[PDB]
């Protein structure tokens, strides 16, 4: 009832939306890993009459779900989609997305990893994202690459018509202790990938992490802190 939505407010199966400006929405679902269960976010942004999504919603139920979700409440078709790592919770229904005729976009590194990892694969590679600092466009955001930190592949993407930063996994939640999933991390690096964040999106007014709540700017200097103190 517009708190932002939780596993707890979630129906089995289903997705919620969540409006954070105007022609910006968080997606969040949830899903088991291991026996335990998760929630994650993805965007979707306004993109003249149609929309850019990015990121899955974690598995192809949850993103059928999802294009669903976004008929019933938006009613702009989804034409591309960027997935922003190689895990599950990023590309894990890219298969339905390109079945529903959406153009799915990673960079060269992502796609990559996750043919190499068994998960399922964007068709085309956003080139100009191999070097730490780079930026490209991309529709109504910018694509940039931090540097290794959750994983060497994650990218970032900032909407400037909000000030919107959608940090994906490379961000955490304000409430975290802990740093996530590590598995596949750089955390000596991730200190200064999250610096270069800070300096290349000063003004950001929100930030949203890949999983849990958004909220300001604080969100970064928290990250860089949860990951050096799990390194610790
Ligand atoms: C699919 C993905 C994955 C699964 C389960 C949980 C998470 C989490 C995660 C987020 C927040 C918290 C709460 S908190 C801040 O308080 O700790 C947490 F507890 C875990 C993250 C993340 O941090 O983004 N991602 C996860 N994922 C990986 O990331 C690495 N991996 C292993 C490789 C599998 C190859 N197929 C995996 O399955
Ligand atoms: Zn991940
Ligand atoms: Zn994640």
């Amino acid at each position: 009832s517009g708190e932002y939505p939780t596993v707890n407010e979630i129906p089995v199966g289903e997705v919620r939306l969540y409006q954070i400006a105007d022609g910006v929405w968080s997606h969040i679902a949830t899903q088991s890993f291991d026996g335990a269960v998760y929630p994650s976010n993805g965007l979707i942004v306004r993109d003249g009459d149609e929309l850019l999504l990015i990121d899955t919603a974690w598995g192809a139920k949850n993103t059928a779900a999802l294009l669903a979700e976004i008929e019933k409440q938006i009613g702009l078709p989804v034409t591309r989609a960027v997935s922003t790592h190689f895990h599950d919770d990023r590309v894990g229904g890219v298969d339905v997305l390109r079945a529903a005729g959406v153009a799915t976009y990673a960079s060269p590194s992502t796609r990559r990893l996750a043919e190499a990892e068994g998960n399922e694969i964007p068709t085309h590679s956003l080139e100009g994202l191999s070097s730490s600092g780079d930026a490209v466009r991309f529709g109504p955001v910018e694509l940039f690459y931090p540097g290794a930190a959750h994983s060497t592949d994650n990218l970032v993407v900032y909407v400037p018509s909000a000030n919107v930063l959608y940090g994906g996994c490379a961000v955490h939640e304000l409430s975290s202790t802990s740093a996530g999933n590590v598995a596949d991390a750089d955390l000596a690096e991730w200190p200064t990938s999250v610096e270069r964040i800070q300096k290349h999106y000063p003004e950001a007014e929100v930030v949203i992490p890949g999983h849990g709540l958004p909220g300001g700017l604080d969100l970064l200097q928290h990250t860089a802190n949860v990951v050096k103190a799990h390194k610790n």
